């Protein structure tokens, strides 16, 4: 592609995370791209890997709940992350009830450009670091 400036500019997700944890997680980033009819996250289904939107577009759709009609369609802005729950999942070792779940169902309508992130590698680097303490602050 190009490889220049990485997203996660001012993302809250990586608030507690440390640089070392970033690079590590970054080093995990694998070369992959999403095409038409490409499902990133699925509501109700487990999450194997997370996708960090670097630069592209996507469509958010829901099934459960809703209002006026059916399936509330929507769009995500730039830097929008899906299955973010995974991030926490890894950050949460206590949570050992199978892979996490997505918040909504997103798809790829146009050529998207982002990387992939496996929970395993995540949790690994997550636990390895393990930086929380007796809730200080």
């Amino acid at each position: 592609g190009s490889s220049g400036s990485s997203g996660v500019r001012r993302v809250p997700l990586f608030e507690n995370m440390d640089e070392r944890l970033l690079d590590a997680i970054c080093e995990r980033l694998k070369p992959c791209l999403f095409t038409e009819k490409s499902y990133l996250v699925r509501e109700g289904d487990p999450v194997n890997e997370m996708l960090f939107i670097i630069r592209g577009r996507l469509e958010s759709v829901t099934t459960d709940g809703g209002r006026s009609g059916f399936y509330n369609r929507s769009l995500l802005k730039e830097g929008d992350f899906c299955g973010d729950e995974l991030l926490t999942w890894a950050l949460d070792p206590k949570s050992g009830s199978n892979l996490p779940s997505s918040t909504r169902t997103v798809k790829a309508l146009t050529e998207v450009e982002a990387f992939a992130l496996i929970a395993d590698e995540l949790k690994f680097v997550a636990s390895q670091f393990r930086r929380s303490g007796p809730s200080s602050g």
